[PDB]
């Protein structure tokens, strides 16, 4: 798990970039998934356009090498495409490349060997043809999760990456339908609106932390994830996520412990969908998407640059993720009164995958029904 520490300062780096950007509207990403495909994107760069990218992805070059960065990757993605996987988890990357061009084997070979990724040729010269054969990729690879992602193309487009996500886990520990109901969510200290909420007795991973001024409930997925709920006190959304960070999200893994409480948590279908060239820009990757790019790796002769790259990851939080009947269990309830926990303000969550602990998805809740 080398590479866990960068992926986890990646994560709370596009956060807080997308928080301050925009502090009004739901955020859903995926950390591993963007991660990946500009890894990835790097073996077909040189020099500058090369560095930047991994260093856009938090790692310190200097310190750690690049064999190690790939081999991170790939043993990532061997717990994550695996065959008996209970984890619902429909991911994919696809480049888009102009068939004008000479491509190099070595770096198809490396995406399709080493990152089991696609790689298409496509006439850019009909844009809208273009555009459709994108959209019709991502529908397909979706079963019609994500349509029309692809909104415009640049006339002179040559090159275009698209990185989507569909998760729908089902808890180990699951809600009962029965118990969900609507009730108040506070999108401020004096509006509500009305949500689906669901709720359970239980016996949960479930802490208040002073340092972050917040509760933080975990909830396994059956498969290899877990998901991280953060929320607030009073005030103090601002202070959790400035006081996130890796060491602290690793002591709430290692808890174990569990204690009563009453629990109620919103139903979510949320998308993120985001522009990589603006977003990953403010991180510091700029050189691949201008026209000194050296993508040299991708093509020996012509210029190359990348000029379209966009994220779409979407979410289902509900209260089983499935329709199959549940293996059945006891939790053991003390005769106590049980603390009201109830995610019906503003909130932030984390889904780790168990094996390596790294960052599957991040965002935040500032309003259900938004969307």
């Amino acid at each position: 798990n080398k590479i866990t520490p960068n992926l986890a300062e990646f994560a709370f780096s596009l956060y807080r970039q997308l928080a301050h950007q925009s502090n009004s509207t739901n955020i859903f990403f995926s950390p591993v998934s963007i991660a990946t495909a500009f890894a990835m994107l790097s073996l077909g760069t040189k020099a500058d356009t090369h560095d930047e990218i991994l260093e856009g992805l938090n790692f310190n070059l200097t310190e750690i090498p690049e064999a190690q960065i790939h081999e991170g990757f790939q043993e990532l993605l061997r717990t994550l495409n695996q065959p008996d996987s209970q984890l619902q988890l429909t991911t994919g990357n696809g480049l888009f490349l102009s068939e004008g061009l000479k491509l190099v084997d070595k770096f198809l070979e490396d995406v399709k060997k080493l990152y089991h990724s696609e790689a298409f040729t496509v006439n850019f010269g009909d844009t809208e043809e273009a555009k459709k054969q994108i959209n019709d990729y991502v529908e397909k690879g979706t079963q019609g999760k994500i349509v029309d992602l692809v909104k415009e193309l640049d006339r002179d487009t040559v090159f275009a990456l698209v990185n989507y996500i569909f998760f729908k886990g089902k808890w180990e520990r699951p809600f009962e339908v029965k118990d969900t109901e609507e009730e108040d969510f506070h999108v401020d200290q004096v509006t509500t609106v009305k949500v689906p909420m669901m709720k359970r007795l239980g016996m949960f991973n479930i802490q208040h932390s002073k340092k972050l001024s917040s509760w933080v409930l975990l909830m396994k997925y059956l498969g290899n994830a877990t998901a991280i709920f953060f929320l607030p006190d009073e005030g103090k959304l601002q202070h959790l996520e400035n006081e996130l960070t890796h060491d602290i999200i690793t002591k709430f893994l290692e808890n174990e412990d569990r204690r009563s409480a009453s629990l109620h948590l919103p139903k979510l279908s949320i998308t993120g969908t985001y522009d990589l060239k603006s977003v990953l820009g403010q991180l510091g990757i700029t050189k691949v998407f201008s026209n000194g790019a050296d993508l040299s790796g991708v093509t020996e002769e012509a210029p190359l640059k990348l000029s379209k790259a966009v994220h779409k990851a979407v979410l289902t939080i509900d209260e089983k993720g499935t329709e199959a009947a549940g293996a059945m269990f006891l939790e053991a309830i003390p005769m106590s009164i049980p603390p009201e926990v109830k995610f019906n303000k503003p909130f932030v969550f984390l889904m780790i995958e168990q094996n390596t602990k790294s960052p599957l998805f991040m965002g935040k809740v500032v309003n259900p029904t938004q969307k």
